[PDB]
């Protein structure tokens, strides 16, 4: 009934812990689960749910096939149980369209999601369920966003849209809105110089957020946002471990103000915790592809072009499909720090597994632990072969 | 826990963007969902539905051949959440019967299904989920009524009721109930001469219907309501943009007070929103059948028989099948003005596709914005070629 | 929050409107629709719902082979949302066993289920969803009891019970519970002979019950239940339009305190409402089996031997099957008057239809109108072909 | 909205009745039911439901495979409505992995899974429905828990867990939780020599564990807690009523501090209630296998060892398959005694029935009766040929 602030620091990761898996594509071999991909997890006060743009088909009907298009009027933000998987009969219809992001202020929940062609975008903002706003395509290629949570501040949730190129400059702008109207919009600054999908958690009244440079960058983008003042800045991860994909090899000297080069023209939405040497970056293990997950602590990644790891942890092995992965927390828990997550999106089907005509995913999520956990690896654990 | 009154205007509709849409069809291939047909959605003060009439069989059921036909004993308004599709086991059951309408007057929800033979109907009224009131045909020949949401203002809640020909002179009545019990009822009035399927909003303390005149007219019939003298008028919309299905060629003058001819004997549901320069009009975009979907506005619609498009919006393209269309509105959003929704039923199926047996359809809603927003289309989606 | 009392009359019985209607073994043939028998339908104070004893298995699963049994380990009490099939997913488990009633008594819901061998079976009375009392046998003959709701006044809640055979004297025993606890029982009184599945319902402080007499009688047999005395009294219906299934023809003339002759060791749970002139009979249309299903306007037939229909209305062709039949009204609906309603389970497959190794149901029901209704017929309409 | 505290006796227990029975292995065979084992019965204030660890596949599915398998990364807690059975659409889903315990505190619940690989194992703490605490293995090999709900008294709810051999000496600690965080830990002490799996009840602020000697012990060994002192003894049931399985035969003399010899390095999960002459015991009927299921009447089981039947009820048939077995009560019930429960699990498929590729189960659950009554038995009930 009060609007939630950010008053707390993160707590101190010195490991990761399970924190929730739907096995959706084991369990929807045999059950009406609806086609995803682009997932997340995000917490109301009283609850925590998954997130998805589902397909509008299950993964065993006949229109699943075709399902590596990203932009279908079929498509829509749902969400649905922590850790179920997402079914025709549980799955909670958000609002329409082919791109979305979604946050609770404390009050109640905004849901934005984008539809049209591609030349002819609109996002339109829900509030307490309600269509508010409504935003046109401003340069008409992709209207798109974060595809993870937004982040709310006494009232105030900003949203990171681009619109324009995925390979070359392109329009991005920071939209604050309160109650599913718009306060205030700025075009990016900073020395990011491409910006795509956004994911972004909130401390000590400062909104971080991690991005992907589609264009240029290995290294990632990354915005902050003042959401009292409504202003913000980017940079780069200065480090040398690079987290996008595909991507080079490490290099001993990052880049702070610049794309990484050595890959041009594609990536994939990943995160990190930025939070000196409480500093934690996800990424692929392949260099190549959407394949294998890991966590690594390193120092002041932020900062400091030289920093390499001090601790990791392996959530996916190299031997299985990984995907998307993005940040949220529970803002509403107990205790005197916020407790960083994360889900990575484990892809299965199309375009590494073309025995089947779908692409979908299931979820894994984990959140920090202050003790020195013993790793598993988690695998999305379905067989191909049984959909043949 | 107090009675909606129609304070508000309509808001400004400058374009129309996407509020719900359950791909029914294409999820249906492959889990347990309903065949219905006759939808519509209504809100409560807390959530918003899609509503219809099942058929009281799955769509890959065995159940499904027949269904084609209008009438029967397995029957029923069911409701289900927005943007779901109306499957075995998230439906719910409003009451029993082949014909039916449903609103909200601020305290509980009214819905009325109707059931019986031809020559032997009868309406039941329930009230907070409830039977109530109960009214024998009077005219013994498929009593009949909206098809989609009815409008109340302080606890009246007028309800628009056929029963007699369908190809001929018919007896129209104007029920006004309160809390599930009949208040007043009236015979048709005005220069309407055949009122079928009324499509009915509010705004202003009055409510706007817009009908179907099956026997003669290819414009639509207009019966406006004043829900506190319980009184009416009717006439038909004046413009030669006409918005029956099927129909002649749109003429350069309509006709005010007269069916436009060309047409016996036939129809479709359909809707209007009448409000002077923001008036807007829905029609198919064949002419000889319920094939694509457009809005356009025509400023004074309703009064200028020679008045012709300022601007428009494609729904759905005429080479995708379409269906019934109505009105709702959300009368408990925010804001300081009524937001402008409809609905429309995209059939599948027999007559148009004869190589499957059943006939059903799925559902897209859009509600209106006051910015000028890019068009997108937005067909059932479905493979007819899967079912067989 | 505090116990109904039966304060209210009889509402004026002038025909039936339909209420609820699952069509269970329609949608069943494919979706996940559980195997039933003997249901009804009873209501709480916030919502009314539809109830049957589960037989542990879908109608298209393999265990579905066998369930014309009455009396397994594999059965529960279930209930569902009201004209919802009852399917897995949606149906909610009272209590374990092959016997059952359950009502409301304002506060909450008493449920009772009997379990266990012919020799050994057991009562267990649940209250607040909680168990609280058990009862043994005390014939050791298939302990059994109503098949529909029973009924409160003031926190107590009357069951009818028999133990001991089936064709021939048995002991059936009036059990008074409060808070499901046992105030007192009763051996029967009167001049009923033989007591089987009573329907039961409530008006003016007094509850009415209509039986079965397996052992001789083609009339039913009747208990009148005084609440608050906590006494009885039982005689037949006087009239002779005979009730029961299978029976003879209508006599000219019944019997008030005996069995009216021609049929033995037989029979089939039914209704009545018996408030002079305001009276109606259910029976099937058929002498010979569940066929058919019929209500008749029959003044005075529980005192009058002579009595003979003033009106009737069809609930079900002879041309389609029937089945059990029971009294259940909403107690908690507004207005001056309790209205009469009633179910009919319309019996499927074995013994009539064994094409089919399964023995299901569905279900329809319908209280009383006021008004003069037109009639129509409401048959289970599943194709037995389908499931072949 | 208090801390429940253990203020009551156990009920005088004369006999058992049935409380909840799925038949899900039944029901399963045609609908989307997951496959388990592992399962257990617990309460909340307002509601008692059935518990599991789902294998992350339905029985049909063809991820059923391989499903005798205890630990995968596909395991979760999931709960469901009492006597419903674990369907993918009605499983909520506690934490993830394949070891678990869960209680609730009278004021909300902690649930508790243990994932990992057998060298690097941890457990997480959920406390209303949040992640709070986590610990890592310490002895590497297998950290392991209950698998039955565990008890609170005032706020402090105590859990067994053993790390190392189950062959041979191992770690096993009592865990003090309080709001989800470690209030104090405890080694194992007394003379129980093994302890697994540990099946717990409260009464009169006291504790009693019966859990599984897997190393020697074919007594079982016995450990009670004071919650508010936090402290704990343990020892053997002294009676020669031998209650693990596989077993030797019933001697005429137990032992009381030390395991009763014949079978090494195997058992299965059981329970008792201690309680003076008040005393029974679980065990499967075959002293070989998980084969039938019985309870008995042995007075001063704990402390006699010469302790013999004086009564018994059968469950399970010694021709029908049982399995683990443990013990809840509902601690919210009213009247002035706790109502002791069980559950047995009732395992089919590997690898007793190797004809299907699967293992899972169904339960059954039965409450104390201070009445007599006659027993039934209570089995599976599904045909594995169906499955074939
Ligand atoms: C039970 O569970 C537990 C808990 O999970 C398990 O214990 C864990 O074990 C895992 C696996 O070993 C550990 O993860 C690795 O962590 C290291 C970081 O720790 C090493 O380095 C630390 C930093 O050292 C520099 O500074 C320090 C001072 O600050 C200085 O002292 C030092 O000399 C040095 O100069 C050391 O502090 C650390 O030592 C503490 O911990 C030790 C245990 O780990 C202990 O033995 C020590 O005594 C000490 O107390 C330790 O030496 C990460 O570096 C590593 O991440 C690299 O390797 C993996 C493959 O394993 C790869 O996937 C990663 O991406 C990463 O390497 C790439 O990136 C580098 C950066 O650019 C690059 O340099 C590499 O060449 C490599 O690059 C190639 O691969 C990438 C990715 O594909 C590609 O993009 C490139 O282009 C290129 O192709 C792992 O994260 C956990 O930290 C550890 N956890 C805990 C709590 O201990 C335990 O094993 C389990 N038990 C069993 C029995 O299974
Ligand atoms: C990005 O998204 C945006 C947003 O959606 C897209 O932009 C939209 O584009 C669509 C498609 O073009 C537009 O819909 C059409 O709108 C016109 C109405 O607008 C024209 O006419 C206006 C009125 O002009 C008279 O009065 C004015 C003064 O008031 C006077 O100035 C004028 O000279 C004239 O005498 C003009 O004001 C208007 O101009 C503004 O907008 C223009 C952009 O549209 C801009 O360029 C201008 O400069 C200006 O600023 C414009 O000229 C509708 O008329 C039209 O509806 C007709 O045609 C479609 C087929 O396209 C048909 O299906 C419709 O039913 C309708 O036509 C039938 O009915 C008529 C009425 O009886 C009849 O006369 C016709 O012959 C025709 O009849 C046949 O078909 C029917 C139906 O099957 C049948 O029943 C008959 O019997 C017969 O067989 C469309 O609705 C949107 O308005 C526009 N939206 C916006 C915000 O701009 C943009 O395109 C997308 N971008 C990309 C890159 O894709
Ligand atoms: C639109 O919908 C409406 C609303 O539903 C439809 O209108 C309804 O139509 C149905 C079907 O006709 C009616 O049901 C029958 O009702 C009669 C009772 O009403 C007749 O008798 C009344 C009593 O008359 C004695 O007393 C009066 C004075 O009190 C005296 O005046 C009279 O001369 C006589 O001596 C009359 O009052 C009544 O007249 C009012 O209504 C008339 C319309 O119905 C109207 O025309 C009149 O002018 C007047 O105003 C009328 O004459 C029931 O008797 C009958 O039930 C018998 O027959 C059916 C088969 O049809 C059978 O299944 C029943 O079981 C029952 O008969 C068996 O039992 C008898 C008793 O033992 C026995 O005598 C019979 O031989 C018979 O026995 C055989 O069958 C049974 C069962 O299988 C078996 O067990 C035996 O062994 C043996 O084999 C029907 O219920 C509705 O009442 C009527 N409703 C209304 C509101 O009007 C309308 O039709 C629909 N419109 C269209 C176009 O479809
Ligand atoms: C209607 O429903 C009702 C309610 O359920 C049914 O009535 C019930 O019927 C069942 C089945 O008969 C009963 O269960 C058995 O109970 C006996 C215990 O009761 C006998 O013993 C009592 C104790 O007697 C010593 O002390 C007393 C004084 O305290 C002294 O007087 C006496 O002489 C003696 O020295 C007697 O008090 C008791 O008498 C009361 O009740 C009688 C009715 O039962 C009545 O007739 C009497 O007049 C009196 O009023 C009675 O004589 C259990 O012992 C027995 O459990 C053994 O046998 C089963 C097989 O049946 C086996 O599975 C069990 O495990 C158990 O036996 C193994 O363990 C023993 C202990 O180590 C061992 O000694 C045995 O050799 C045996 O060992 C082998 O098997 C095991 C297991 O596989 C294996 O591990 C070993 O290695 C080895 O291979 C049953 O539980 C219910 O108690 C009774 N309930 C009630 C309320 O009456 C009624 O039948 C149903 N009606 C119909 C028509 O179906
Ligand atoms: C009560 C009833 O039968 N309504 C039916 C109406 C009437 O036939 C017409 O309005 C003529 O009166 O129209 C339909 O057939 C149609 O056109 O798709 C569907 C609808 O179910
Ligand atoms: C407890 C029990 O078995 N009840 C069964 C009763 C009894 O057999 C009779 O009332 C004779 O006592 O009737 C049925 O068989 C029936 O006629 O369809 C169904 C019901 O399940
Ligand atoms: C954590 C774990 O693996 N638990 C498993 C235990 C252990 O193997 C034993 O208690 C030996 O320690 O027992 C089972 O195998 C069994 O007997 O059916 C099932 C259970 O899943
Ligand atoms: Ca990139
Ligand atoms: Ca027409
Ligand atoms: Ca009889
Ligand atoms: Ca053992």
């Amino acid at each position: 009934r009060d609007f939630n602030n950010l008053t707390k620091g993160l707590c101190t990761i010195n490991s990761w812990h399970i924190y929730g898996k739907d096995n959706a594509v084991r369990i929807g071999e045999d059950s009406d689960v609806l086609v995803t991909r682009e997932p997340y997890v995000s917490c109301d006060p009283d609850e925590c749910r998954f997130y998805a743009l589902s397909q509008g088909t299950t993964i065993r009907g006949k229109h699943s096939n075709g399902t590596i298009h990203d932009r279908s009027q079929y498509r829509a933000l749902i969400s649905w149980p922590l850790s179920s998987p997402p079914t025709v009969y549980n799955s909670r219809v958000e609002c329409i369209g082919w791109s979305s992001t979604s946050c609770h202020d404390g009050k109640t929940r905004m849901s934005i999601c984008i539809s049209g062609p591609n030349n002819n975008a609109s996002a339109v903002i829900w509030y307490n369920r309600r269509p508010v706003t409504e935003i046109n395509t401003w340069a008409r290629n992709i209207l798109r966003t974060q595809e993870s949570e937004c982040v709310c501040h006494n009232g105030v949730c900003p949203v990171v849209f681009t619109d324009g190129s995925a390979t070359g400059p392109a329009e991005t702008r920071i939209y604050y809105f309160k109650e599913g109207k718009i306060l205030k919009w700025e075009p990016l600054a900073g020395t990011a110089k491409h910006i795509e999908e956004c994911s972004c958690y909130g401390e000590r009244a400062e909104i971080t957020c991690t991005c992907r440079d589609n264009w240029q960058g290995s290294n990632r983008p990354v915005i902050r946002i003042d959401p009292v003042a409504m202003t913000h800045t980017s940079q780069y991860i200065c480090s040398p471990v690079l987290t996008d994909n595909p991507r080079p090899n490490d290099p001993t000297v990052g880049k702070c103000n610049d794309p990484y080069p050595g890959n041009n023209n594609n990536g994939v939405k990943g995160f990190s915790y930025l939070d000196g040497v409480n500093t934690w970056l996800g990424r692929t293990i392949s260099i190549a592809s959407r394949s294998g997950y890991e966590m690594l602590k390193v120092p002041n990644a932020l900062t400091d072009d030289k920093s390499k790891p001090t601790q990791g942890q392996t959530i996916v092995l190299n031997t299985d499909w990984s995907g998307y992965s993005g940040s949220f927390m529970d803002y509403w828990a107990e205790g005197e720090c916020y407790r960083a997550c994360f889900y990575v999106e484990l892809i299965r089907g199309r375009p590494k597994e073309d025995k089947v005509w779908w692409t979908s995913n299931s979820i894994v999520s984990m959140c920090s632990s202050t003790e020195f956990l013993g790793q598993w690896d988690w695998p999305d654990g379905a067989k191909i072969e049984y959909f043949l």
